[PDB]
């Protein structure tokens, strides 16, 4: 049972941080040149987190970054906390802006089924996944750094279409 | 039983990847301007982790910044990978150079001990972090990333110097 710990982890040392400065670092990009107003991680069940987001899907594109965001941290001078943008195509049309990215303690959870002195075996790789969806879901219910302003993309993969399964999630959003 | 997991994020997420390139980095500062080749992680067993390292011990002073380290991970475009470096002062004296820096999940066991959602005990704090220590230990043991590049600092804590434990390290290291 490591997903638990690896949930609050992202939570402590990544979420609780730059969410409440998010939104302002959002209005500060839109007003120099729009993206939706909250940032949006992947949860892929399968543990399937690809370094390069647009190899998932060619229909994901990197447009630009946002403004950085630096603090002091565990001895680090200005440890650096950056976003990517990303524009996500459908037939050909612009159907949408946004920050988006995966989970990184998806992958690290990945990692550690490889390892023989992690103890953490292959086939447990999908029901710690759930979990940390599921711990990560009711750490952000309470969370007060969390207002309104993170959206959680969970899925299980043969056609699939990521573009499509955020798509969803930017849709229902606004209304 | 947390402090696993987060040892082993540790070392998949940052310490997997920094070390590699870590003295290459080194040796382009020390070319552009000395610094020891390793990185000096401090591992307090009480779990108190300050964000500013000066505040810690005076005798512990940041001096600049290594080059940045950047490379896309989880969808993110040139994640920032950076550390600093601190003059260690000894009687007035500038008694070494070198990266230092505190475990960064110590604080993140830390604060877990606070949210009731955790289900991460007060008394279990020292537990654990014996536990981080030593399983990040096992870890940098067989990891081929770590040939000598990377040095733990675990104490405990009423007269105790942070410069002094860091200056032991560094004279022993030069023989
Ligand atoms: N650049 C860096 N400098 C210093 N130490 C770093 C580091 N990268 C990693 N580490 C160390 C390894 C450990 C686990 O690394 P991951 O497996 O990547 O899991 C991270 C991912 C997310 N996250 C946090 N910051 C960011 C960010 N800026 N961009 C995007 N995702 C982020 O939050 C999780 C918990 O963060 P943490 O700071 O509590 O523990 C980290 C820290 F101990």
């Amino acid at each position: 049972n490591v997903a638990h710990g690896l949930a609050w982890s992202y939570y402590i040392g990544y979420l609780r941080l730059i969410l409440p400065e998010l939104q302002a670092r959002i209005r500060t990009y839109n007003q120099h040149y729009a993206v939706s107003q909250r940032l949006y991680i992947l949860l892929p069940l399968d543990c399937g987190v690809p370094d390069n987001l647009s190899m998932a899907d060619p229909n994901i594109r990197f447009l630009d970054k946002l403004p950085q965001q630096t603090g002091d941290r565990a001895g680090i001078k200005d440890r650096v906390y950056s976003n990517s943008i990303y524009e996500l195509l459908e037939n050909g049309q612009r159907a949408g802006t946004c920050v988006l990215e995966y989970a990184t303690p998806l992958q690290t959870l990945f990692a550690m089924s490889q390892y023989s002195q992690a103890g953490f075996s292959r086939e447990d790789r999908l029901e710690q996944a759930k979990l940390f969806c599921r711990t990560l879901e009711d750490i952000l219910a309470d969370a007060p750094e969390s207002q309104n302003n993170c959206r959680l993309i969970a899925y299980q993969e043969s056609s699939f279409s990521l573009s499509q399964e955020v798509l969803r999630h930017l849709r229902q959003e606004e209304k």
